């Protein structure tokens, strides 16, 4: 791998985009991800993410912030880059059958630990703080500034490269 990653006078287009937050039940997910360009939630993350993609269009970026299930930390910021594809073929069973993935984009792939961000509150989550979000939890925009600032500008240490 290459620093290709983490650019630094980074400016978000957040003026009128969407983040979620990500959370990957393995550090393998990550690096296939950051290989590969996709990704795949569970189907109802699929379909949360999927609609609020579309009702985007291109008016504004959907972030994805990530984090490894027991991790303690965020390690990296992928933009969405495609609708859900829900593949034709794959499946025998009923259940599962149509499965998800779509594209991202990685853009910041560094450590930024929790205690960097368990200040920023989530008012669409009873308050409580950003690191004790679930996957595909919606982070409303000002908020969502506040942690890009963060985990943009933070000096880390470790990444999941490292792995």
């Amino acid at each position: 791998a290459i620093n290709n990653y983490n650019p630094k006078d980074f400016d978000w287009n957040l003026k009128n985009g969407r983040v979620f937050i990500i959370k990957s039940y393995s550090e393998d997910d990550i690096h296939r991800s950051i290989k590969y360009s996709i990704w795949c939630s569970t189907e109802h993350g699929n379909k949360r993410l999927d609609a609020a993609y579309r009702s985007l269009n291109g008016k504004g970026p959907l972030y994805l912030l990530f984090s490894v299930n027991g991790s303690g930390h965020f390690c990296g910021v992928a933009e969405m880059k495609s609708v859900v594809d829900y593949n034709a073929y794959a499946g025998v069973w009923s259940q599962d059958k149509w499965k998800g993935k779509f594209e991202v984009k990685w853009i910041f792939v560094k450590d930024v630990p929790n205690n960097q961000l368990r200040h920023i509150r989530l008012e669409n989550n009873d308050n409580k703080p950003v690191t004790n979000s679930r996957d595909t939890q919606e982070v409303p925009l000002e908020k969502a500034k506040q942690v890009l600032k963060i985990i943009a500008t933070f000096k880390h240490t470790t990444s999941i490269f490292d792995d």
